[PDB]
């Protein structure tokens, strides 16, 4: 068993580096703040934009753009190892690649203060969102308790083939972060309960509290147990740290012994009392399209929304928004 | 818009060919009748067992296994045309591979009674069902009012790929038949959902009432939206229909329209807004890995179940059970 | 199966007998409304008061009062046998003993027009309702499609020992015709829930719309199956007519198959698998105190409600209020 | 008031002695724990197996069985009487008649380490348990905060009679400990409602977390009021301690000070202000028969489950699992 | 009593004069087919914006208004003699003043084909709305089954001193007809509800199924009864008819009859037992302020959006959009 | 952001001046107790009735009656001081003016000992309650963590004006002190969240734990967002201290930044896009009758209930129950 806590943290207009600085220090405070407050407490996890906010207008500057690892990481890092926790914490990235758009990113951090998880947004929210698509695949790690930690970031969340990848990897112990799911609030709810009993592992979850000075009721914080189970569901509370107990080794003891609930060993071993070991090739088109990279829908040629013209967004390609 | 009715069906206990029969005309009476109380009814849906039942002591016995299409089949066919109407009939499938078990089978006839689907159980409920693993894929068909529909069997519910599948192949109506899936009341209800937002698609779904002679009111009648909300569930009686007018074109609209919600399209163009196109490389693992025939989760090593010794079937293959 | 209505009739303010005989032309008029709307119904049942009203200033007048059988009855017995329909129907009686209060009667009037079950309220609501204690025992009948009917009214539904007694004499469909069970209403659900499943049987109760000709909105309409679990739930409306199809001899096959949740079989036959037949003495002192006619509570010594003088009545016994 | 604390506690697999002595210090330290935790609580309950587990292959064994009291009861006292509180026990116990099966046995030890009630299962589980029918009846004994506390087994809470016999003696505070109250859930909810307010009395009941070294979410903790208004659900969680404050002399006053909701009053005195004393009998064939011990259900003969047979047990009778 | 359906209207994009009589024959349409399919339905209600749709870009065009009356209403009249009902239908009404902005309207037209009602939104959306706010108040009319009907827009049903407006002139339904009433759909159900219960009045409110081509899950049908409670709430169904039966007398009397329940009287009549007749004045300065024009929050000086500058429209005044 | 508890006090039955003593010592010890539990605490709430209990043959006695300020508000100051906290008081106020019938007032003191809010009940609960009606209109004050306050008084917040007079003087933090509102329960519940939404602010209700030394579980506390949405339900306990964060300049926030949330400004500025301003004419007999005094509903010549001779009170006028 371990303590994980969600922070449904609120993050101010952000309009410099400034801004940013006293942000990564309001995280800094909370991280230890939520240590104080819950003694036990081992794995502390930050929503999506918690350190440079969400300002649209700025956020593709390279002024709100930071290196993973930098300065600000080793800030985090050196907190980390102080208040002994793991903590998850979200940065937008400039990409080592300046022909390239930054990255949504999201790092995990041991008690020892060491980067141990670096994941990049596989599937940015589109259209709105400028940032580059990942290149680090669905990474997976060592955590607390007996947990192997992997994390998605928010819109993420609504793929079940990238839960069933962090699944597949070893992962336990599924964790979301989120900048802004309300009003597709129900869905993120749903999915943060499939992703879960699909794979037989639990799914932490957190929303951001809000971004605009104003509003600060969005935050969401969800515990699902590996039987798609909502086992803690916050209230909505600027600031509101949501907290429950996880026993990564009941998942993977499931997983090992159930045989009706298997879904996770059934994919790839379809039907193996009538035939021994299963049947091997699911079935399924797409799984050999996608793999081939040639995924493609039959109704793709009649979509009216494939490019970001509808937010103001080049459709040519490369960086910009300098 | 078509109007569509799931059957609650009770089986009794079936201890013969008599039975069987029995129920045909149990099913085929239950189809006419829901047509003379909903005129308007296009699409008519059985759940899984329904023709055959549960008898576990006798289910793999030549005398309680049909062909597909046979004199059976061939009834509800008649039915079907003179209802004029589609209708979806569960039949446990004499396999024409003698050294091969039987398939657990789903038909849907049009109201000419043709057959225009159909499909064998691509994942048996392990290690308690003994069907041999479906061999023809997902089938979708042409559907009343502008669906395209596709049926899955109970536990084929429980993986998301296959959704996917139906969806990638058109589907914006998917059927899930059932037999007995309370015990996993929660997890069914949940998965219902999930794989209509996934996809954006309706979910129609339905669970056989009882089977043993005494408790009938394990049915459930589910009609979810392509946003995942469930517009209909039916409450648990025998003989319940369960009935709700879907829309399948406003399904191929959102599929058309949507950008942020889009998740089927962003699956193999993620990030398409800072990359043109957006990368056709998904991530990802276990998608090769399936694709390949290699789907192999890192602890398989260790599980406890991955035959039907533990339900007394033989582990070495072949035809048993007769 | 049979269907069922149970109707949440409104009673106008009663003053006279004009209006009693105007309550009884309505109910006609409602039975045959309810057959005509519901051609297959087989039972129809008005709730506790619903002849009569509740003036508390008449109620225990002789021109409030009816006698059992009358002509009042036989117009109720005229309407049944021309609907063909059982009707279960409210009726304050006068008792034949000049020196005792009248009765809270039920009869159930099969569609012969024969009164085949009189039932007299055993619990009156103290010290509220001044009604003689019922003297006819819980008579049992033969209903519609496999039934066996018995009636108790209202505050006898709070009596556990009650439902079982009607279990023990063969009901398999408990019926509980109520007159204001508002403000107690979260307890006339909890219980109409827990009288079915105690005795595997299925509970139908109504509750009066109103009665003071302002208010109709306090009408309830439930239907229990045999596990306990909440069929239907009327929505609390005036001439709301709740409806649902009963299943007799499912609930009497539970009692003749079930070993785990046969609790009214374990009552008096506890423990039969170490001890053949179980222990046929329950325990259990109250059983034997009730059953020799010296109940009585450990502080019966200090309660404060032990007459109606709270509610001016006499504590002398005898007839009173004519 | 008093504080209560219900123990959803997990038991890992029992193969002998040894565990059987491991998991009674694993009870000890949660008793110290959640005095430690909870400092001002004064009653603490552990659920049905939790001391010798659920180990169906050996629970018949010597190796398996205690005496109460024993050495190990001992230990349990030596906790209670050093942490100062009330706690409760469940222990599978030797027959003093080696001719009979073992009892299911529960015990309430005070902070004086003094074994207060001890009270053996009246309705053993059947068809699966052994147990031997329970032959100390209902006991009742003081506890906290003007308490009298009662206890019950598991599905000793689905017959209503029991907990009107604990009533009947004093009890205002009913105690229920179970082993695995899953997959009858909702009837377990049910009646922990029903058998408050029946008897207007607190209820506080508890569920084993788990048994069998995977799955340890089956736990459920319970708190009604005495109007049967649920005041606590726990949330299942392994190790849960669910809590809230009991004023049993609320309980009390509500017994001595209500009319309209004093039905265990309206029991024994039926129509009270209609006739003074009320009408002492009850109605009721089957309180007559069950006192003279000939309880006979109409549809006894034709009953299929009346003995073990179905699960592996003679149907001679004495003992036998040795 | 009588019997209401609100109606979830479905409408299409609207890019011309075309698709609006479109619009007007789709409703007809519809009109007769609720009477068809509802004989006793007295009341049909059309959602705002149901006539022109909401395409911002053309609204306040001279194609897209039109008078009231005119000839489109003429048909809508036609209509509602033909089925013999009420209607109550949507009309974006060109201003006969030519310096200022077209109305939001809303009629009622009785069996006889007379427009018995004629409102003008009161309460405009803002910022996002540029209809010239209402001058017509908060009319009533004579309605079926004892009613006095009125009718707000939308937004208006925000305003709890409408709602108190319409029930001082004798409304006892009131009817509130909405467009996108989505995103504060918790809000709505509330104000339906307070509206209801805080003028001892029933609430009758519908909103748009959709107005893009693609979703149409956006509908709401909710009746409240005069306590506050929501009697009827519709699924979310496209062309969905929400119907119940109302009983306006009920209503009357409960404002007759009531005294603690009496708010509306109490407003104006405040501590009438000490003080014979109660206090006129009821407090209370923003009344006063009101009243004479100069309601002025303290915080005026410091407020964002007092303009549609934010939306793109002039702020100066006059007629624009054209 | 500042942390408020709401008491579910329970009040014993109180006789004599002496018993009011006890009451307020027991009313100070709760204050000290709660500030100790939750160190944070800014504000404390008790409810309506807490000071003098409920005891209507009483309760108009100059033994009964305190003045506002004296001696007994000095030791709630004395114990605001000492704990350092604003503390809300109910106190049957004796009438300055001895013609008059007494006050239901409610006082807010500050940290330092100061009463900073006096508030009469401007809407006694008629026709059962004797107060003569409140003459200090609605005053708001400062509170903690730029909170404005005002307090109404339990049936005050029936009243939607009061919530809207309150807002517009600068309350954001609206507070409700009820007796007995139980049986008027939803309508409670319903209230609280419509006088959050209509006016941006917050509330935080309480209700009195009970009152007759039997039953304690009357008691409610309830905090609503500025949304209207339920940020903290208490369990009914005796005792239950109900808490939560509260941000006022959030609401303050909201109702600067807003546009179509904001009702409260639209009131007097309707359609403001069209108009430059809004028209500050709102629509609206009743207001302007209201503003005059000569308020008017149009059956009020019909009405039963129009003094307090139905609960045994002179309809003259002038002091009594001395």
């Amino acid at each position: 068993g371990f303590l994980v806590a969600a922070i449904q943290f609120p993050v101010p207009i952000v309009n410099s580096r400034k801004d940013i600085d006293h942000n990564i220090e309001s995280i800094i405070r909370t991280l230890h703040a939520t240590k104080a407050g819950y003694p036990g407490v081992e794995l502390i996890i930050f929503p999506e934009y918690s350190t440079q906010g969400l300002n649209t207008a700025k956020w593709l500057s390279e002024e709100f753009l930071l290196d993973v690892p930098g300065k600000e990481t080793e800030l985090y890092a050196k907190a980390c190892k102080e208040a002994k926790v793991y903590g998850v914490f979200s940065i937008m990235e400039r990409n080592p690649d300046s022909n390239k758009n930054p990255y949504n990113t999201a790092i995990i951090i041991d008690p020892q203060g060491e980067i141990i998880l670096k994941y990049r947004k596989l599937f940015p929210w589109n259209p709105i969102e400028p940032w580059y698509p990942g290149d680090l695949g669905m990474p997976v790690c060592e955590g607390p308790g007996g947990s192997k930690l992997a994390v998605c970031i928010c819109h993420d969340g609504m793929i079940p083939e990238l839960a069933r990848e962090a699944a597949y990897k070893g992962c336990n112990v599924y964790i979301r972060i989120s900048g802004y799911s309300t009003q597709v609030n129900d869905q993120w709810i749903l999915t943060n309960r499939s992703n879960a009993w699909h794979n037989l592992m639990y799914t932490v979850s957190v929303n951001l509290a809000g971004y605009d000075n104003v509003f600060y009721y969005f935050g969401e914080g969800q515990i699902c147990n590996f039987d798609g189970t909502t086992l803690v569901q916050g209230h909505r509370n600027p600031w509101e740290i949501v907290t429950g107990e996880i026993y990564p080794k009941m998942a993977d003891n499931a997983r090992l012994s159930w045989g009706l609930e298997n879904n996770i060993y059934n994919l790839g071993h379809r039907g193996y009392v009538a035939k021994p070991g299963g049947e091997h090739d699911a079935g399924l088109t797409y799984i050999k399209d996608l793999a081939a990279g040639k995924y493609k829908l039959p109704w793709e040629d009649h979509m009216k929304i494939k490019d970001g013209s509808i937010y103001g967004y080049p459709t040519t390609g490369g960086r910009f928004g300098k």
